[PDB]
């Protein structure tokens, strides 16, 4: 059946500034050796003042709390053979 199964992949989100903004991802891990990772631009994430990074059940999600300007970007992840990237803006 694959290394994964996408369900379903994350979206450009906009949000209000000083609001957290969510990215969430549904897919299923058939091999044990694979893991999830986030990035923003080119740079790994890591749980953070800035970033909560989560895993339930089959739910990957990256917060991204308290959003300003510079916290704008493209945001990434990476699975197995599944890639994906959105674009977070920030309004008000």
């Amino acid at each position: 059946m694959g290394p994964v199964t996408l369900i379903k992949d994350i979206e450009n989100q906009t949000v209000l500034k000083d609001n957290d903004a969510v990215f969430e991802i549904d897919i299923k891990i058939n091999y044990p050796e694979i893991k999830l990772s986030w990035y923003k631009g080119t740079e790994k994430l890591e749980p953070s003042d800035k970033f909560e990074i989560s895993i339930d059940g089959d739910r990957h999600t990256l917060r991204v709390k308290n959003c300003q300007l510079k916290d704008q970007g493209n945001y990434r992840l990476v699975c197995g053979p599944h890639i994906a990237s959105a674009k977070l803006t920030v309004i008000e």
